[PDB]
């Protein structure tokens, strides 16, 4: 159905950064070559500052608009959605239809556009609905804006098992659907999970669902961030039992991460047979070998600065997993309140109910 | 759609043991703090004699009677239910109606019930049925019955799928629904699963289609039992994994996993770095370290043992895995009997066709 | 629904070899004991080399006549089939029905078919009709014929969740549907996956899946083909593995992999408790112990002498992942041919170009 | 599915009137021949007033063990039902499990159940479950009591356009169904439907579904009552219209009407061409030629009585359309007072708002 | 998606008359301008005896060869198939690969098949599938082939509603379909009913719903066939109540009804304005103004004729109607022998019985 029947890399760039707040969108569009993303995603969602947004999306404009034929990759502007919020719906479909006004020349260099937070396939039909609006508002071919969805809800993933059949509907022009990338931070939130560290689980069954989900409607399947950039040997070894899965692009944060992704799933140059101090400050190397489990006093602190600054909003929300918990039970077990003070001592007790 | 938006423990109590038949859930209806469920289930399936249920049905309506308005968490007592038997249904729904007679006093501290043994979604709405029918007989609010089910079956599995959906049909009032537990033990016997030494497998995909199921639907998600109590490391290492996948509740069978399953979702209590004879008759530590994969023989001893008696009946059950298919076997493959006969000796041949 | 409630074998031979090209089936056929599959399998799809396949079904008549009713177990033969080919579907067809003209003596000792490549639920369906056409053409009774499935594709996999409601609809004879069984082989192409070894993955959701698909529905689930035959070890492992998600059948290539087979599921014959040069040319054990990583070089150089030669089909295929996708980027990709031909030189880059 | 392939006539009785309560029963239960239906229904729902159902209930029993033997037609009795009322379905489930006790010798001359008052598919399935729960608490064989249906909404209507899928699944045993069976008094209600005299609408379409409902899924369409029990040639033409339909059964009254549904379908005596004072006080010939169209006042004064004394309630519920429509008017339009009480008095308004 | 947008006429002529047996159809093919249809069906189905049906297409290919270029309406096939029979389904399967192969020089000039006695919608894509897989065995365009059916089961018409969704699936190639057509003889007796003269049913629902099924769909619906080839009157009345339904095609059966047909639709020549012996053996207009009632004598005095001759098949199976009624209440009711003896005579009952 659409050009690109592989996708290596779906790289992300912020599109108003609060100086040239395109800054990082007029660079990401220079990439050529081994760094250059196969998909380029200017990003006015998870990337992108709220109060920036509508900065962002002018800036996509003028940036594709003054590069974007040169561009060697597609490109895929992420917008914002929300299965749960009719405002944000609303919103991304404002900015789609700014960002294609054929007079503004960016959208002849625009493959489609990403979709976050989707939930059930109705909900997909919604955002389908707004890409066949905005095709006849300026007068595109029907079905020349490709979708691309982000699945970040127990919802999305349960729904790409009856793609098929929903896709052929004459009432919808899903047909454009081509990307299905998982989005592994929001999906984490939204199944309730945690890790002592913080760390994101690594999801396997998403992985293989999203795969499974790909090939049986022709889109392709894409992981999601893996943002401990430092850790290219993790991330190697997420690509590779990525395609051990049959999901063969991942998302890739830097351009240093574009060419480690872009060159993964290649075949390697030459053959290998497998069998059965020292530097300074360079022990950074610990760094990379550590993990701290925060406590609940960490966690309650953290907190508290970033409210105080308002981690970033994800990993708020990924703390705000155990503290809602905590809270729960303190708000329903007064029988628990004396082993939990005695836990924690009063201090923090008061202050994780303040939290959040 | 619930209050307890949570739920850590869910301690299952035997409702009548064949002395005072009712003691066990007394002594259970007088925990307190850490010690006390955020889901206390009296238990009238599994953890109950089938010849001791109606006596079972009346315990439970004297204790929570006496004792129910004073206990911390909620109360949720099982039924009895089977997909294939209409019989069990019918007691389940009887029992159900007793429980809740207002005049007994019982109802107003019973928030709900666990359905064991579910099947496919139409299943689940004879379930719903007989709660509505309970709350109208009685003057409960419509729903005010909330309803958990144990997955114990692939049907069960495959209908957590569709129950968006199915829910919010005016047919039937599924919104009640609550908790969806895993029931690793029946669930591996549906499954007609088998493991050298007994052990239950760990289901990671079923656990994993719960959490999403329950995040797709609105439910809380729970699992199994943890029944080798002395395996506190284990029963911890679990539930760590569990919370990965976004199930944060456990089944409890004893009170002190009743503590290390209120604890183990709530951050530490300080911070920690992770980085890449001696006793006497206590080398007991080996019956910890140890154990024993049966053969033939033994399997049959056991359950010629336990039908003279008549190793719990799940147990019995799932022995019944292999013997059921040796004796498929031997019907079908007359080729086969003289390598059988050597292979066990015709003692144990004849022996193992006798058992079941 | 039908007579073997277990079936823990499931052995292939070649229809026709390119002599006697019958040889390789009427040796199977005289099987006995241990040593003779629960199900065996004449396999006129992939087993046999396409333009043998008419006389491969010619030669299934044949040895089935002449020495079906001594043969131990059941025997159902693969037929060729394919989701998107209607000219295979109408090939398998016409082969079933020849094979099973009651005037050959054949279908007599015939008790169902294999339908492999099998997509969405709508083409089970397609199988179906032809299975029961078949049965109407030949006064066979009605649903005398079992069918049973390879699931090598996402489709499938999907499919399997919507069979329980699918197979009660009275335009269908669904109800035939006997055993499930994994694909591995082209389930991996299908989903296009890659591994550096070229090992299949393991797969274990879909085998998970195809378990829970089996129980839900009274189907029996069977694991695909373990081809690496010196690997009795892998072999008893995959099927302790598979024994754990309730799948106690696999596939068998070799009649020793059928003695293995037979006998893994059954109970040990003593108990055991489990707890926490030296010879010359026999050093292949290191054969066993090794594997390889080719280059783009050797797929290619391997590529070409497959395709001059017209390894094996499925080998083949394997490798046209990784060359389409490197394909797909050189086709796409203009600014990274400088970096790719540095990579590989650009000899192999645009002999890379040529394969396929 | 049932024995009788075609059914002419559909008979109702009351259970018990408030002397021997069970006096029409034991009388209906002799006639033979001619006057004797092929459906007799001994009816514990419309026919039979509230406070006296349970007596009904009990005079089913008794009727039927002591005659029933020798019934020439089958017996099918209707209990009371709701799809929006849980009370009400329960109440019939524990009256058909009282019925067909084994030990009070009316069962096994009892040929099924008829279900009024049905909605959508899924309270098929609720009915459905309470037959299989009554033949397995009897040790009756399963599925051996037919369930018939009466179509009195449009839910139903619509239902029967999805029964052949429905019936085959897995989860019911809704192959039990046997009749289709029009109620246009209650469908005339929930319609909201109104004429000038009371007369029963037509509604042919409502004819035509149930037929094409009836053949499409293996059941057999029966039309509802006509209770102008003088009107013989009007019973004939309804009768008539009904066979070019394909419901060639109706519902009788009276045996009068038993006789000529009976005779009504079947081929008549000799054949037949067709082209293109008188007495004295039998001028209630004139009772047959009018019809009254009753004024605001009438069904007021109608209404006051009939509360009163509390016209059959079917009477009075087909009054309380106007007049609720009357009352929906005055509560929103006080702008319409005046004209409203110039049209009718203001006796009228204020006694037509006290009404209901 | 069809070339027609309209359709006004379908002409049906018989394949094999048992002399030439392909006469009827070398000169259908002659008729041109008025008297020629839209489109011409080739009949080989109720039109053309059972035992000439294999030189019925045969006829089929050799007169659309020889003069099939020059026809200037569409041509369509009629082929054999049956919902319940899988014989006939193979029968008109092989039938339309015969008919197509392209050496033979007929399927250039055929437009596309038509398929009667369809069922629910899953056997609407078995006759779809068969049109996929002789499309392919001839190297046709897919979907080439145009369906078209005829709807003459309850179940095909409810199948209609859930066209426009199961149409798009991609298992699927029912784009295809073509004319929706309704066929009142085979409905009638598919609904069971019964007219006193043996008119058909005028059925104005499967009309007003063909009409909406078609235009739901895009398809294009057309009337049934109207026997009375004398009544041009009638013929007329009954296509302008099908326009007013937005029916308007219906079928033909001579070619004077062709021109009616073809003439009907169309604007009348002028304007005109509406308000609120004779002969000698011209009184022929008396058998025109007559119609006959028959008997029971006479059914069966026809049957017995009829059956002893083996009034064509379809009037013989509208007698078994009332006649299978009779049987199914002389066999179930042993008390109304006497009525039924005295009202026919004993001669007649017996014989009856015998009839079927
Ligand atoms: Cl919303
Ligand atoms: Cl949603
Ligand atoms: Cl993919
Ligand atoms: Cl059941
Ligand atoms: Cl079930
Ligand atoms: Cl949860
Ligand atoms: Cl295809
Ligand atoms: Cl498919
Ligand atoms: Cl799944
Ligand atoms: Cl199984
Ligand atoms: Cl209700
Ligand atoms: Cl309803
Ligand atoms: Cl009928
Ligand atoms: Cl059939
Ligand atoms: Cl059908
Ligand atoms: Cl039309
Ligand atoms: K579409
Ligand atoms: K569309
Ligand atoms: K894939
Ligand atoms: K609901
Ligand atoms: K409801
Ligand atoms: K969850
Ligand atoms: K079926
Ligand atoms: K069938
Ligand atoms: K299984
Ligand atoms: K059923
Ligand atoms: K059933
Ligand atoms: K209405
Ligand atoms: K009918
Ligand atoms: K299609
Ligand atoms: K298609
Ligand atoms: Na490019
Ligand atoms: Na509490
Ligand atoms: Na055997
Ligand atoms: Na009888
Ligand atoms: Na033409
Ligand atoms: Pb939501
Ligand atoms: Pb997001
Ligand atoms: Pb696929
Ligand atoms: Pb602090
Ligand atoms: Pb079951
Ligand atoms: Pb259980
Ligand atoms: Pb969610
Ligand atoms: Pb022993
Ligand atoms: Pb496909
Ligand atoms: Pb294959
Ligand atoms: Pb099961
Ligand atoms: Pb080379
Ligand atoms: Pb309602
Ligand atoms: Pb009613
Ligand atoms: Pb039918
Ligand atoms: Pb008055
Ligand atoms: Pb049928
Ligand atoms: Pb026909
Ligand atoms: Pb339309
Ligand atoms: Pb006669």
């Amino acid at each position: 159905r659409h050009d690109r029947e592989f996708v290596r890399t779906f790289f992300t760039s912020p599109t108003a950064v609060e100086d040239d707040s395109a800054k990082m969108l007029r660079r990401a569009a220079g990439l050529r070559g081994m760094q250059a993303p196969d998909v380029w995603v200017p990003d006015n969602e998870d990337a992108t500052a709220p109060s920036m947004r509508d900065e962002g999306a002018e800036n996509i404009v003028e940036v594709i608009s003054e590069q974007g034929a040169e561009f060697p990759g597609e490109i895929h502007p992420r917008m914002v959605w929300h299965r749960d919020s009719p405002e944000t719906r609303y919103q991304g479909f404002q900015h789609m239809l700014d960002i294609t006004d054929p007079e503004r020349g960016a959208v002849e260099h625009i493959h489609g556009f990403v979709i976050p937070e989707v939930g059930g396939i109705d909900d997909w039909k919604k955002a389908d609905e707004f890409f066949t609006i905005v095709e006849h508002e300026h007068g595109l071919d029907e079905g020349s804006l490709a979708m691309s969805v982000i699945i970040e809800s127990g919802e999305a993933e349960l729904a790409m098992g009856d793609l098929r059949d929903e896709m052929g509907k004459p009432t919808n022009n899903l047909e454009r659907l081509f990307l299905l990338v998982d989005g592994e931070v929001d999906y984490t939130k939204d199944m309730r999970a945690m890790t002592p560290t913080g760390e994101l689980p690594a999801w396997p069954e998403l992985r293989h669902n999203t795969s499974r989900g790909a090939s049986a409607a022709g889109c392709v399947a894409v992981d999601g961030p893996y943002d401990d950039i430092r850790d290219v040997e993790g991330y190697r070894e997420r690509m590779t039992d990525n395609q051990a899965k049959g999901m063969l692009g991942i998302w890739s944060l830097t351009p240093g991460q574009v060419v480690e992704a872009n060159t993964s799933p290649l075949p390697p140059k030459t053959g290998s047979w497998l069998l059965d101090l020292t530097a300074d400050e360079l022990r950074e190397e610990l760094l990379g070998l550590t993990s701290y489990v925060p406590s609940m006093d960490d966690i309650v602190d953290s907190m508290e600065e970033f409210e105080a600054a308002k981690w970033d909003e994800a990993t708020y929300q990924a703390a705000m997993t155990p503290i809602s918990l905590f809270q729960d039970v303190y708000e329903n077990r007064p029988d628990q309140h004396e082993e939990l003070e005695e836990r924690y001592g009063a201090g923090v007790v008061e202050r994780a109910m303040e939290v959040g």
